[PDB]
């Protein structure tokens, strides 16, 4: 019939080529793509075999009605017979008759074309991949233009910044793919009440912001507590189980022309802060001297609560081992070293709690200098038996308060004369973020510490073209496959291959791969058979005390 | 007919949403991306208008049969009507009747789905996205595995760096767009002319890295010889325009175990410069000892050849206009410096000769403390006279070396108080290809001349995901677009695409935009109408002397 024309069109309207072959070889369709790709017109290529043309590899034209794929992209090379290769990512499927595999699909992608994809590229630079709204880069330059512009501002603009309090909980205890749903649910919650306008974007993590350009003040607190109050209506649940969501909103009454990008975003970040210090589940608004005295006060109550924890020698150290997945690997034992506050009443606190207080008010240094004094304490304490167990390894967290402090490197000098811990035993682990925060900072810390002996980590690593463009810069020895993506990989699809990549990517910038959150035996046997070099969870070892 | 089952398998095998719609809007069909995207099943939808269901917004459904895309992807959001936004990247195209215009086709690309492509991200980090080939990551791993492996190591390696003599002129002279198919024929050449199990590798811009695993000292220099052979036999035309294509090949016989992966890309990088300075077109095999002397010799011949310069005063600066673009704009005088060289004959030599040679050796930091300083002594001369054109802006360009250099600060502040030229009227411009060279050591530079009131500029700018991910930590002011974008720009319509992304993220990151070879009113109207900032080329203005 003539409706093969309109199918014609549309197959030649997609930008993918599209070969459809009998279930032994000939060809049946090729579209204009595939036609050009394949340098052969389907004039004079229709009925010939598949494999006496051209060639598809690394035949395959049968495991595709078989057993392979069903969905997922595969790398495959079209070898044109005369001019080489074409780099493509391959989908096939098996052509029915309800029972009767008549034949097959192939959908081919060209790796060179990805190149040409300009309005993909602007895209991607002013949006978050994963939630499609606005990134942080579009976002300052949406608020910026708000506090310079001459029309259009008349009014009073409103900041806000809206803390997911549950996003690293779900992430955590589901995986990856959960917290990823949560933030796609999240999104799409306040965009429903969000008017034309209107500024919505995802700074990054459990954090979204919110602009909204001439509001007045009332409407602008009215507007928060409503959203406030739907995300706490809404139900979210994963895999039948449900959680607890909710969000901590901060807000900035902003003023064009007088109030700067500076200001008005640590202002939202100071207000956001205190809502969670306040309780979480609230909405907090700033005022410059009132309900500001509040970082004031708390900075004094911590400089005072993390003082005192040092000496009333209330922090204690733990040790998880992580173990090589190698075949009849042996070396001395590798740890990883976890800080234990135990509270005036008695009671453990988890880092949770006193951590990013500690990084706010600018505690952090301290606490690390109190870490790898005591990490190198108790080694020589533990060395003191002979028929103890060596540790070949030990690794100790950084915080980008160390990778910023000049005075670290002195310090660690003067700890390995004092405690004469050898500086290969030690390793130092800074999260991808950490690093990005402060990338020239990152790279002249690293270096300088390598040199001394030690070696590098790159703790919570997640792969995507920024992180391995990040990792070239970073002369890391270890990457930390983060353990979201360890979590529900045997269940998401996504998440195994995102160990995949982590892991090939890994070990192709000669980076040693080790996975966190390694619950199951049936958990590790998938990493050692992806080639994961290191497994660090439940399964392998619990933290047990370290320090006395 | 049942044809209809083939045609609905092979739309549902395609990943992209597909909207088929008759001339005024009901819907005729939708595959099950177009059906999950749009929130409506086929069965339920078909008949009913398009914009009656869900919207396509940033109506839209005719301008495809009228005059819009052709080809050209264009950012657009469905509004679900229920659970807001899906962001896409649409495709039309009118379906046809001969003449007869039956109704119109639409290819959906859900952006949220781009994170989810994972052996595409795998690939982008193992290969050059424009050749297809493997990159520096992926070659110099394999290198690393060549030189310690002890499977399949009986022999000796051979390492090849083949650098394309002319592809600069024809990306200069032709555009962006011609140099890429230079380099995309070369790619399939070399291609042509390896074995199985060869490596091939685009080590970046003009350069090329050919790996000859357990290959013979003899069979490896005959195998450089025939692909420098088959290079310049090769005829290249762009626009019918035909170019004197050849390559510069250099040779270094490997051994896996007792060489390492920094001796082997060093060596075949001394050996590859040498083919160049021996008159390009020639393959030349590194020698530890003898002809290696050569670069000892270069080292002195250009130490006295630079020195001698200085001291005879036979280098001159030359300034070139750079005007705003700007709506009325007046502004100070903005300009580019450019050196130039006369040599012992009289004759004017081009960077070309001397900068590179000059770079090889390290005698870079010498060149850039006389040209910042005769740009000061020159600005003073300027000044003398009360009616001359006063200068608002000075472009001066810094090598890698001077970005290393930690005593240029102390230098320019020494230059700032003798010739008194305010900071702020300094511009100093380095290449994004330098600065990602030396990442830390840019950033670090930039910064510590930004507070002394200088300004920065990121010459050679091509917009892709890393550039403007190194964009992010580097604080420039300014984004010079690479010239040979500018060329071709009113001819490809890629070029054209390319231009109009650096403008909209330079402008995203808070940066004023250059196009560099602005030879055309017709091209300075095309970029005024973009919005670029400032334009320089032959159209604008010339390089005229500066310097006496
Ligand atoms: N669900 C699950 N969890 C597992 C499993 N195995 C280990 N874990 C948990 O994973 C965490 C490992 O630490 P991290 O991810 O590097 O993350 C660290 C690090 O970000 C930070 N941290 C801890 N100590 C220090 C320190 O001394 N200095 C600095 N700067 N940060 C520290 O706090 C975190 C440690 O908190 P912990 O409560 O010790 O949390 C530990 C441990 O309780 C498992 O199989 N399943
Ligand atoms: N086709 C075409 N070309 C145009 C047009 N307008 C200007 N040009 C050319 O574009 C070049 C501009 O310099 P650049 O791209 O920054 O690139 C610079 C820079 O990379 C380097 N350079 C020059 N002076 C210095 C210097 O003093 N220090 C350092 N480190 N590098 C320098 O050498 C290059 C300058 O070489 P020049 O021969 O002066 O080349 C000049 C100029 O001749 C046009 O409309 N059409």
């Amino acid at each position: 019939d003539a409706e093969r024309e309109r199918a014609q069109i549309t197959l030649a309207s997609i930008g993918d080529g599209v070969i459809t072959a009998d279930t032994q070889g000939g060809i049946s369709y090729l579209n204009p793509a595939a036609e050009q790709m394949t340098n052969w017109t389907l004039d004079k290529a229709r009925g010939l075999p598949l494999a006496s043309l051209f060639r598809i590899v690394d035949l395959i034209e049968q495991i595709l009605s078989g057993e392979i794929d069903g969905g997922r992209e595969h790398s495959k090379l079209v070898l044109r017979h005369d001019g080489s290769s074409v780099p493509v990512t391959l989908v096939g499927a098996p052509i029915h008759r309800g029972a009767e595999i008549t034949g097959v699909v192939l959908v081919l992608h060209d790796m060179t074309r990805e190149r040409q994809y300009m309005a993909r590229l602007s895209w991607q630079a002013t949006h978050d991949a994963l939630t499609g709204l606005t990134n942080r880069r579009e976002f300052e330059y949406r608020l910026q233009i708000a506090l310079e512009r001459l029309e259009r501002n008349s009014g009073r603009h409103a900041l806000m910044f809206l803390d997911l309090d549950q996003f690293k909980l779900v992430n955590d205890t589901c995986g990856h793919a959960a917290g990823d749903e949560l933030l796609r649910q999240v999104c799409t919650l306040l965009q429903q009440g969000l008017r034309e306008g209107d500024t919505l974007a995802r700074l990054g993590g459990d954090e979204f912001g919110i602009l909204l350009e001439n509001c007045p003040a009332e409407k602008a607190v009215e507007i928060a507590d409503h959203l406030r109050k739907t995300i706490q209506d809404l139900h979210f649940t994963w895999s039948g189980q449900p959680f607890n969501c909710t969000v901590s909103v901060g807000l900035v009454h902003l003023l064009p022309g007088i109030s700067t990008l500076e200001e008005a975003l640590r202002s939202a970040d100071m207000a956001c802060y205190m809502a969670k210090e306040k309780g979480r589940n609230r909405v907090q608004v700033f005022h410059q001297d009132d309900v500001e005295l509040s970082m004031r006060f708390g900075e004094m109550t911590w400089v005072q609560r993390i003082h005192l924890a040092l000496e009333e020698d209330r922090f204690s150290l733990y040790a998880q081992p992580i173990v090589p997945l190698g075949e009849g690997a042996e070396e001395g034992l590798h740890v990883e070293l976890l800080l234990r506050l135990r509270d005036e009443g008695g009671r453990l606190v988890p880092p949770l709690s006193f951590i990013p207080a500690a990084e706010r008010y600018g505690l952090m240094t301290l606490i690390d200098r109190w870490v790898v004094e005591n990490a190198f304490r108790t080694l020589v304490e533990r060395a003191q038996d002979p028929r103890a167990e060596p540790i070949g390894t030990c690794a100790i967290n950084l915080s980008g308060a160390t990778i910023g402090d000049e005075s670290f490197l002195q310090f660690l000098t003067e700890l390995f004369a004092r405690y004469r811990i050898p500086p290969q035993t030690i390793c130092f682990e800074v999260t991808e973020t950490v690093a990005v925060a402060n990338l020239a900072s990152a790279i002249r810390f690293i270096n300088e510490l390598k040199d001394t002996g030690c070696r590098f980590s790159l703790d919570d690593f997640c792969a995507g073209m920024s992180s391995f463009i990040y990792l070239k810069h970073l002369p890391v020895d270890y990457l930390k496959i983060d353990g979201s993506f360890v979590k529900d990989m045997l269940e998401d699809p996504i998440d195994r291959a995102m160990v995949q990549v982590i892991n090939h990517i890994g070990h192709v910038m000669g980076k040693r791969t080790i996975a966190e959150f390694v619950e199951t035996v049936e958990v590790m046997e998938a990493l050692r058979e992806i080639g994961i070099d290191y497994a660090q969870g439940l399964a392998i070892g619990a933290p047990l005390p370290f320090s006395r």
